[PDB]
């Protein structure tokens, strides 16, 4: 596709709305999520787009290559891995972030799958324990949302 | 994909899961609806994956061959014509259906695509208007969800 859009929900406060488009070799991703709690999230698109247990079921972080958690810059870093959002005060996130890694076609599309905002910041892969290295300590995921095709 | 799902939700008391699972050249359409008005209901998949403005933005039935609607049996229809499902007098409709024309992979692949339950039966494009031969006169699309990809 060339636009995609992904609507997050959970069972708590959180919610928003995320807009993907394809701008040659990479995806610019805007749009807000309110309802957070003010600091920092982790952001990731998570393997599958599977809702049957909420946010559970989208499995991973989609990582076609098998490499280990990293932040947005890292050379090694999971194919969903898009850093953090912050939130103000007021609970609202401005996602504004270009990436060249993610995909809407072909192999490494991110179509049909989760975008997750999380509970914690991320670390980045570079917090010193195991679980830094497959999900940056985020925690929770508060709110998730297939991929889908838009206009 | 190999197997799908579609989970039916709607602003009115109407919801449903269907499964979807390739075997051969056909799809394998099951899964339940509650909350609906006894008799016959149109059922199909919309073209766009695009719940942004609830089932409305899904767009049209999903004939890439530029079709009029008909009926599943029929050799003039839309690919996402599957007819009717009939909820019984406690509203829960029962679907099987077993379908040689929509697809879980290649040019008509339905994922990532809309599955709606509409509020009245659909006439199968024989009821001798313009609107039969594009909607089966359905009305009202009372559920809608994006189908995607399943374990
Ligand atoms: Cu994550
Ligand atoms: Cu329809
Ligand atoms: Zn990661
Ligand atoms: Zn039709």
């Amino acid at each position: 596709a060339t636009k995609a859009v992904a609507v997050l929900k959970g069972d708590g406060p959180v919610q928003g709305t995320i807009h993907f488009e394809a701008k040659g070799d990479t995806v610019v991703v805007t749009g807000s999520i309110t309802g957070l709690t003010e600091g920092d999230h982790g952001f990731h698109v998570h393997q599958f787009g599977d809702n049957t247990q909420g946010c559970t079921s989208a499995g991973p972080h989609f990582n076609p290559l098998s490499k280990k958690h990293g932040g947005p810059k890292d050379e090694e870093r999971h194919v969903g891995d898009l850093g953090n959002v912050t939130a103000d005060k007021n609970g609202v996130a401005i996602v504004d972030i270009v990436d060249p890694l993610i995909s809407l076609s072909g192999e490494y599309s991110i179509i049909g799958r989760t975008m997750v905002v999380h509970e914690k910041p991320d670390d980045l892969g570079r917090g010193g324990n195991e679980e830094s290295t497959k999900t940056g300590n985020a925690g929770s995921r508060l709110a998730c949302g297939v991929i889908g095709i838009a206009k």
